[PDB]
């Protein structure tokens, strides 16, 4: 919609912001974008692809849910609220870090993933064989966030992670046990209350990773449901000289925008 293409660029002009939105339908196919091949950092959005990653060993039998990782504090970054908690009793399991992962953007619980599945190659595999010849983890946390100017280690573009996003909740990557817990952590997700699904229906069931880097990086990717129409979103978002909570509101913003064509092309 051309209203919709109007209205980001009216806040990006606004703003100082680039936007890169794609939705697709549950097979992959392009319902709306914006900037949707421009290469964004990734920031935490990353680790919904890495919970796929472990839910797929899960279910191949290649890594087991209730397997225990042991740590020591060597493992705690900055922000990392659930593996501080369990670091006395020395260990989480593979479900536990990875829900600690999705819903709480643990990154002490994300690295102890990678050390787990390989690092950062592993995970650029992962994408590779769901058919993703874009997105790109390099490093681990925090540096993958650092969100340099320009470089494209740690990146994806909206359509790619669009794509990822449906292969993995609607495409069959995952057993249908595998996909419904991975959709109800989503749902359940803690860190996304002020992004899109702020400017989202209250009717529409939503589930998202949010993600923020360096440099004015904001992202939020994940499914929407409305009515009996399911989508899959990828939002990535430049805005070096906006504050922290205007960020959050342009995210927002943006999931209004969506709404509008949603609702509209009914
Ligand atoms: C996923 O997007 C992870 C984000 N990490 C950021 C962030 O939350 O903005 C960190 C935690 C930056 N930060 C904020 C406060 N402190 C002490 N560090 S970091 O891993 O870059």
């Amino acid at each position: 919609k051309l209203t919709f293409k109007t209205d980001l660029e009216k806040l990006e002009r606004e703003k100082a912001a680039q936007i890169g939105v794609a939705i697709v339908d549950p097979q992959g196919e392009i319902v709306a974008g914006h900037r949707m091949a421009q290469r964004f950092a990734m920031c935490s959005t990353f680790k919904f692809p890495l919970a796929a990653l472990v839910f797929e060993r899960i279910d191949s039998g290649t890594e087991r849910g209730d397997r225990k990782l042991s740590y020591g504090p060597d493992m705690i970054v900055e922000w990392s609220p659930a593996t501080e908690r369990f670091l006395a009793s020395g260990h989480m399991t593979v479900l536990e870090a990875a829900q600690a992962a999705v819903q709480l953007s643990d990154n002490g619980a994300t690295n102890l993933l990678l050390r787990e599945i390989g690092g950062p190659a592993a995970m650029t595999q992962y994408f590779r064989k769901i058919g993703d010849s874009v997105s790109r983890l390099d490093r681990k946390e925090p540096e993958m966030g650092d969100n340099t100017p320009g470089d494209l280690r740690d990146t994806t573009t909206p359509i790619a992670m669009a794509r990822t996003v449906a292969k993995v909740l609607y495409g069959g990557a995952l057993t249908s046990t595998s996909t419904h817990t991975i959709e109800r952590w989503l749902i359940g997700n803690q860190t996304g209350d002020a992004t899109l699904r702020a400017g989202f229906p209250k009717d529409w069931v939503v589930g998202e990773k949010t993600g923020t880097c360096a440099n004015g990086g904001r992202n939020d990717i994940g499914f929407f449901k409305a009515q009996e129409r399911d989508y899959a979103v990828a939002v990535y978002t430049t805005a070096p000289k906006l504050s922290a909570v205007e960020r959050d509101e342009l995210v927002a913003s943006v999931g209004q925008v969506i709404t509008q064509l949603i609702l509209s092309t009914d």
